[PDB]
DNA sequence: TTTTTTT
C-alpha cells in the first residue's frame, strides 16, 4: 500500500545487505507510513526506538533511554560508567543479541552523543566491537530540519564541542566507519492539500528570505488570537506564561495550587514547571513527564477533571482517556572539570517535585515541536531566536489558513544553521560517508 | 541570551 517513491525506499532498505540507512524528507512525506511497512516486513527481527515519548508512540516503538536504560544525562563516549551492557541473563540482553535491524525514528532528534551510546551499547552486548551498532542492520527515518538538540550550558556543552564538534545526529563517529545510504522522499500530503503552503516551505527550508514576503502577505492578522480553537504559540516562555494566566483567571471555577518541593541547588529557572501551579477545572494543560506505564506522554494536551492533593486527573486530548497524575521529580545535574585529565563528571546537586503539568492555552514553539494543531497563532513578541523555529513554528499546522501571525516575520528570524546546510549539500548525491 | 529531549 505504498506509493512509488515509498516502494522505491522500502525495497532499496529491504533488499540490499547494506547495513545503513537514512530515509528523510520533510512532514507529512510518508516516512511514518514506511515504518510501518518496514515493522511489518521485519516484524520479530527489528527493534523500534525513537529519541522522544510522543515520536515512540507514533513509532510503535520505545525510547532510546527507556529500551538500554540509559541515564537521563550526557552520556559521555563509551563511558562505563554511563553506558551499561545488560546483565548475562537478562531479557534486553536476549533482545540485543538476537536483534537484526534497529528501526530509529526521528532520527533529527536524536543528540550525537545519544547515536554513539546506541552504537557502543550493541557492540558491547552483542560482542562485536570493530562492526558499527554491532552488525546490526540500522534505518534511520526522520527529518533533517528541526529545532537542534537540547545541549544545556557549562561544561557539558564544551564537552560535545570538544567530543563530536557540534549535537547532530550525522556528526557522530560511527559514521566514519560505515557509509550511511541516503533515500529521500519529496512527495507530501501538502503538496496536495495547500501547494502554495508547500513551496513557501520549501523555500524556507533553503533559506529564501523572498518567501516570507507572501507568507506575510497571507497570514498576518493580529486578532487571530482570538478566535476559538486556537492555541498561541510564542518564542519565550513569559509571553506564555502571561497568556496562559490570562485564560486561567477568567475560566470560573475553584483553583487549586500545587506547590513544588525543592532540595539542595535548583534555580527556578531551571524549573521544568511552575514552583506554585495553580489549576482550574476544565484547563487546558500539556503532561510534562512519559508515562512508565505508557498511558500518556511528554507533550500529551489535555484538560483537567479533578484537583486534590498532589493528585489530579486529566483528560487527554489524544485518545480521550482519563489519567491520574501525581509528583515527579527531576534532577539538577551540574558537571565540574577536573582540570588535569579531560575528566568531566556529574553530580545531581537538587531535586525538583512537582505534578509534571503546565498551563497550554499558550505553548512556547520549543514546547510545541511534534504537536499538529487544528489552528495556532503565532504571538512573535521580541521574536525568533533558534535555528528551525520558524520552521517548526508553521509547521504545526496543515493548511497556510490554520495560521496567523501578529506581525510580519522578518529575515532575520530565518535560521539555519550551516552545518545542516552542508550536511543535506552531502546527503543529495544517495550515500554520505563521513571523513575522519 | 534562549528554548527544549531523556528516567
Ligand atoms: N502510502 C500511503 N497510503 C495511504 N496513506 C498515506 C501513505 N503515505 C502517507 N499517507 C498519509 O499521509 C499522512 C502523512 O504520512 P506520515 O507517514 O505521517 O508522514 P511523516 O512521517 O513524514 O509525517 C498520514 O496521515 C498518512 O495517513
Ligand atoms: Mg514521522
Amino acid at each position: 500500500g505504498l506509493s512509488s517513491e515509498q516502494q522505491r525506499a522500502f525495497l532499496a532498505v529491504t533488499q540490499t545487505p547494506h547495513p545503513a540507512h537514512l530515509i528523510t524528507g520533510p512532514a507529512g512525506t510518508g516516512k511514518t507510513t514506511l515504518l510501518y511497512a518496514l515493522q511489518e516486513f521485519y516484524k520479530g527481527r527489528a527493534v523500534t526506538l525513537a529519541p522522544t515519548g510522543t515520536a515512540a508512540l507514533q513509532a510503535r516503538g520505545q525510547t532510546v533511554h527507556s529500551f538500554f536504560r540509559f541515564p537521563a544525562r550526557l552520556l559521555r563516549y563509551r563511558h562505563p560508567e554511563d553506558i551499561r551492557p545488560p546483565g548475562p541473563h537478562s531479557p534486553l540482553r536476549k533482545a540485543i543479541e538476537q536483534m537484526e535491524v534497529l528501526i530509529l525514528d526521528e532520527v533529527g532528534m536524536v543528540r550525537v552523543d545519544l547515536l554513539e551510546a546506541m552504537d557502543w551499547a550493541l557492540r558491547k552486548t552483542r560482542k562485536r566491537l570493530e562492526e558499527p551498532f554491532g552488525g546490526v542492520k540500522v534505518l534511520l527515518l526522520g527529518d533533517t530540519r528541526q529545532l537542534e538538540p537540547v545541549v544545556p550550558g557549562g561544561e557539558e556543552a564544551l564537552y560535545i564541542a570538544r567530543t563530536w564538534g557540534g549535537p547532530f545526529f550525522f556528526q557522530a563517529h560511527v559514521w566514519e566507519e560505515v557509509a550511511l545510504r541516503v533515500h529521500r522522499l519529496w512527495e507530501s500530503q501538502r503538496q496536495r492539500e495547500d501547494p502554495l503552503f508547500a513551496e513557501l516551505l520549501k523555500r524556507l527550508r533553503q533559506g529564501d528570505p523572498q518567501a516570507l514576503e507572501t507568507l506575510n502577505r497571507a497570514a498576518v492578522r493580529p486578532d487571530g488570537g482570538e478566535e476559538p480553537g486556537t492555541l498561541i504559540l510564542t518564542p519565550r516562555r513569559k509571553e506564555a506564561d502571561a497568556l496562559n494566566l490570562k485564560r486561567l483567571e477568567a475560566l470560573p471555577g475553584k483553583p487549586l495550587e500545587y506547590q513544588a518541593q525543592v532540595k539542595g541547588e535548583f534555580a527556578e529557572t531551571d524549573f521544568p514547571t511552575e514552583a506554585a501551579l495553580t489549576l482550574k477545572k476544565g484547563a487546558q494543560v500539556i503532561l510534562l513527564r512519559n508515562d512508565p506505564l505508557g498511558e500518556y506522554f511528554n507533550g500529551d494536551l489535555g484538560w483537567v477533571e479533578d484537583l486534590e492533593a498532589e493528585a489530579l486527573a486529566v483528560r487527554l486530548k489524544r485518545n480521550g482517556r482519563r489519567v491520574v497524575i501525581r509528583p515527579f521529580v527531576w534532577e539538577k545535574i551540574v558537571y565540574t572539570y577536573d582540570s588535569e585529565r579531560e575528566e568531566i563528571k556529574p553530580q545531581v546537586v537538587g531535586t525538583f517535585r512537582q505534578v509534571p503539568v503546565r498551563l497550554a492555552w499558550a505553548l512556547t514553539v520549543h514546547k510545541a515541536q511534534g504537536l499538529t494543531l487544528d489552528k495556532v497563532h503565532l504571538e512573535l513578541g521580541r521574536g525568533l531566536f533558534a535555528h528551525g523555529q520558524l520552521y517548526v513554528a508553521l509547521t504545526r499546522v496543515r493548511r497556510l489558513q490554520d495560521l496567523s501571525l501578529s506581525r510580519p516575520i522578518a529575515p532575520t528570524e530565518l535560521l539555519w544553521r550551516p552545518e545542516v546546510e552542508v550536511f543535506e549539500t552531502r546527503i543529495q548525491e544517495g550515500i554520505w560517508q563521513k571523513s575522519h
